[PDB]
């Protein structure tokens, strides 16, 4: 198990990912956002359709997360992304997803509205995951290397570790 | 069903490539595929995206 780079921050010049964040999640006081994926806003006014794809150099398995954003109304889409319909594809050798925001009136949690639907698959050794997006898109920046054998559980328990065996 | 044993059915859908191939094999760019059984209800949008090649 590690954690990689597959498409850093620094790479995506047509859109802005920098100023990515909202009023919930807080690092330093300040306000941040998850540090594992990216939230992908409009340039100057204008937003390109996103289309890139990651090979599997690595040999070892590895999984990969995104998701999408859902926002509260038709005004909020248009403040943060410059389009009305969208739509979020993922493709693989198995999967083959078409993933549309739903726009509906929520409650508050945490602060924000709208809701942040994730999802993941495992792609193989020697593999290609090709993505392509309109817009209302979270993409991964990390992603880790799986080596899978044998199954166990999520143990539920207060305590903190004993230095046994 | 005019036969008196039961039975079963099975059908499918096409995905395309891009939008490109979408024009070449059929002359249209939205598309529904809908089956209707006393059960079943169903309406089936394709799905386009980029893939990698099998076989
Ligand atoms: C994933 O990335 C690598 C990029 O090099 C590909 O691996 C080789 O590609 C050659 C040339 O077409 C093929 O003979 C084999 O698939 C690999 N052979 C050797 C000798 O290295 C790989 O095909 C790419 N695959 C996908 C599905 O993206
Ligand atoms: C968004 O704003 C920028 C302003 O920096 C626009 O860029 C300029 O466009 C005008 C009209 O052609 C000219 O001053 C130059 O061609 C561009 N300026 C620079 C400094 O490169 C940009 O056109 C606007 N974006 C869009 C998509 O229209």
């Amino acid at each position: 198990f590690e954690k990689i780079q597959i498409i850093p921050k620094s790479s995506w010049s047509s859109h802005e990912a920098s100023l990515g964040v909202s009023s919930a999640c807080p690092y330093q006081g300040k306000s941040s956002f998850f540090r594992n994926v990216v939230w992908l806003i409009k340039k100057n006014s204008t937003y390109p359709t996103i289309k890139r794809s990651y090979n599997n150099t690595n040999q070892e398995d590895l999984l990969v997360l995104w998701g999408i954003h859902h926002p509260n109304d038709a005004a909020e889409q248009t403040k943060l992304y410059q389009n009305p319909t969208t739509y979020i594809s993922v493709g693989t050798s198995t999967l083959n997803q078409r993933l549309v925001p739903r726009i509906a009136t929520r409650s508050k949690v945490n602060g924000q509205s709208g809701r942040m639907e994730f999802f993941w698959t495992i792609l193989k050794p020697n593999d290609a995951i090709n993505f392509e997006s309109n817009g209302n898109f979270i993409a991964p920046e990390y992603a880790y290397k799986i080596v899978k054998k044998g199954d166990s559980t999520i143990m539920k328990s207060e305590l903190e570790y004993g230095n046994c065996n």
